[PDB]
């Protein structure tokens, strides 16, 4: 196909065990008992006591619990009352929280050189097994802001001085659809012309949402997204389908993509770096509103894709980014969908709790490593705006 | 031509009205005075005299001097109907409060980044108001560019829902500093060479909205000699400018730049040379003595490459190209110029609009472009280079038509 771009070679990195859920629950709310009581004079046992009885009766009513979410790579939350070991300085860098004196932690200074070292070290692993610089690098995040960004200095540590690097930042959990827009264009703009031809753009996936650790604020909300979120590096490629074809690889073919805000929603979800970490608010309104457009969306999307969604839309699986442990649920109920074309999301949610922009990647990797060729991809994902994005694939 | 993609009407918007560089100087030279008093506990009104001669003549030896930069911009300066003179300073009205961010009577470190978030909020979403009062028809993209707030969603998002516009695309262009509007610019391009693809709908204009408000980011609390530069080189600056397919913008009967060519790479060994990082209180900046040598060292094979980009000839050609050059520091435009064997002439509305605005960040470079589309034959190309954190050049070619 001429004038086609081509999803393929998905590489996740691990940087940290996953630790089971239960023990993320009764540490969290450990801390958030903890800080609480730092954070209002509270200075006895008893005190401690009536604490920690009450933050962890929140957490049993409002924590995503273990049977939603199995297990969180947190790569901030410590290695397996609690007493916590202090670290070799061999890595203070790992530990951004503090339940003994000052409760808000790390300052954002701190957390900002924390990940720069976390992520660079994670970035060379994810770069290990490329043997030529792509024509460009995208690197996604919303969860550390740094100028250059490790991406720009492990371009350079690899001498790849005639790769363009562009940073697709603070586009939230659905991250990956801005950068691949992108990336489609890097490619189409080479084919305008306006660059020298172009075969490959990677793109390279690095959330820390452990680093935004906040256990002072005990607002139900914090305590859902304390719970809900974790972290996922994740690279892939973006080739024009000429190379993707010489190369011999699989991939997953863009048909169609489409992006734009939902109404009356703008305050439902938000996300603003401050003194220590970027802070959030969740509306429990959200999968409402989501649940209210994402059907108009997902027909107009198809119809983008020359597909028509009464006729075709029980062949396609729906890779759906799940932002919390019911929105799968909503969408999939919305657009009369069966079990088995929302299986891969639902299971990389279970598996891996919601790594912001890297967890609609690892749901492709699945599709591009299990189904037929042939096989057609709906994706969605929301994030703050709020926005709703979408992409039609093909596996070929 | 098909598969053109062309720049035009560029629309800049002041906020607030800018100030003579001789009293920011003072004020600022004044501020770090107080802040490193207040840091260091020095209550001593002879401890304060000797630190402000001393604080005074490191302004004098390295602050961007009047002779360089006329006046700027600085949203977060206070207005000189507010300055009484040690100066005091006036309270703010109170809906102009969330315009103090500095303190010097308190705590010197001022507002932390959070309340320079909210603040930057309130400011840019009046100031993208203003930008686009005059728009008739929403644009099928919006790329916001900013490397001085961050917030989720943005002021561009909020607008964009105020406005109705649900049917645009929003991008987030953050965190590629000086030279933003050329990454900005690339995703304008590849999203209408992507609509000819097929993989949306046709589309027929991308705007794009800088909103720069570096001083938001003083920091009056540091005294090293590189935050002296910055704290007195920086400035604000808000413009937008509209990228449309070719024939589109002939259907309009519009002037344009049409886009040749693009580039854009890191350059070796810099990476710490120009840095720019958030932190409990504001952005925090470094820049090292050396940026100027090391983009003149690299920016010849550069420029030579990206007009070969475009079809043309660095040697044969350049003497019949405008360079617009973004001008980072005080000596950046002149390095570049004496690298390339440019003459005055060729240079001087980027010499010119660094004189009159200061550095405005990614916003410099498109206030240099408005000049050209306005100024410039038709005919006319200009090649376009910009540098900033990586260190990064970013290149382009354009021709007015
Ligand atoms: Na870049
Ligand atoms: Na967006």
């Amino acid at each position: 196909h001429p004038n086609s771009a081509v999803l393929a070679d998905f590489i996740p990195v691990q940087l940290a065990k996953p630790v089971p859920q239960r023990i993320t629950l009764e540490l969290t709310a450990y801390g958030f008992a903890r800080a609480h009581c730092l954070s209002n004079g509270i200075t006895d046992e008893e005190g401690f006591v009536q604490v920690y009885k009450t933050v962890k009766e929140k957490f049993d009513k409002y924590a995503v619990s273990p049977a939603q979410i199995k297990q969180r790579q947190l790569v901030y939350f410590p290695k397996l009352n609690f007493d916590i070991a202090d670290p070799e300085p061999d890595q203070a860098h790992l530990r951004l929280f503090d339940i003994k004196k000052d409760p808000r932690g790390a300052d954002l200074k701190t957390r900002h050189e924390s990940y720069a070292k976390v992520v660079g070290k994670g970035l060379e692993q994810m770069f290990e097994g490329t043997l030529e610089a792509p024509d460009d690098l995208i690197h996604v995040t919303c969860s550390g802001y740094l100028a250059p960004s490790p991406a720009e200095r492990m371009v350079a540590d690899r001498g790849w001085f005639e790769t363009t690097v562009t940073h697709s930042y603070n586009m939230g959990c659905y991250g990956a659809f801005p950068a691949i827009k992108m990336a489609h264009g890097m490619l189409a703009s080479a084919q305008w012309g306006a660059t020298p031809p172009k075969t490959r753009v990677d793109i390279a996936h690095t959330e820390l949402m452990s680093a935004h650790n906040n256990i002072a604020e005990s607002r139900v909300d914090n305590i859902i997204s304390a719970t809900l979120f974790s972290d996922g590096l994740i690279k892939y490629s973006v080739y024009p389908e000429d190379e993707l074809r010489r190369q011999g690889l699989r991939g997953l073919r863009i048909l169609a993509m489409s992006e734009h805000l939902l109404p009356d929603s703008a305050d439902t979800m938000t996300w603003v770096p401050g003194s220590h970490q970027f802070v959030m608010t969740l509306s429990p309104l959200v999968p409402a509103i989501i649940k209210r457009h994402v059907r108009a969306f997902a027909v107009d999307l198809l119809r983008r894709a020359g597909m028509d969604f009464e006729r075709d839309k029980d062949a396609l699986s729906f890779a759906i980014h799940p932002g919390g442990p019911k929105i799968v649920d909503h969408v999939q109920e919305e657009l009369g969908l069966a079990e088995d074309q929302v299986a891969i999301s639902k299971s990389v949610f279970l598996e891996n709790g919601n790594m912001s922009s890297s967890t609609i990647p690892h749901i492709l990797k699945a599709y591009l490593e299990e189904a037929t060729v042939g096989t057609r991809i709906a994706c969605l994902g929301f994030g703050p705006g709020l926005t709703a994005a979408g992409l039609v694939l093909e596996k070929i």
